[PDB]
DNA sequence: TGCCGAGGCCGCTCAATTGGTCGTAGACAGCTCTAGCACCGCTTAAACGCACGTACGCGCTGTCCCCCGCGTTTTAACCGCCAAGGGGATTACTCCCTAGTCTCCAGGCACGTGTCAGATATATACATCCTGTGCATGTACTCGGGATATTG
């Protein structure tokens, strides 16, 4: 799954629900580096 | 009326500081020096400090007597300002030259000792130079009257 979401405030309420049930997650928000978006796609093909 | 035009609030992305973590290299703290030569302790015969009326030198004191201070205000331009213009101080880039590193390499000389002399100190006798004192004039000063210079 991809979840979109339109607040920087709100995808931190979702880190927090991601962590506390343990589902595994990866998040891109405008204020990642250019470089982690290269690694952090890269990983979520290649992947299970 | 209309339209819209102009209008006012909120997530990306980048760019310094800020604080954090990595690992590694001499340089700091410390040991044992060890070694030795200064500090000390112990005498001595030594110099020089110091607690202490009195002659008296001058620091301080009670007076009167006047300029320079003290007070006013006009004015006078001094000094401040702002705004504009020109450039020259500044910025950011590219090419370039050497500052800096290391390394090898020698001998110059600063370093060190090895001996012992011409040096200068110290005493006694001493004569002399120099100080403190006392003592005339000669000028550098303060004043008055007139000539020259300069401000307004």
């Amino acid at each position: 799954v991809l979840i979109y979401s339109q607040m920087t405030r709100m995808i931190d309420l979702l880190e927090e629900y991601m962590v506390y049930r343990k589902h595994t997650y990866m998040r891109l928000d405008g204020s990642s580096k250019i470089s982690e978006r290269r690694d952090m796609v890269a990983d979520f093909q290649n992947r299970n």
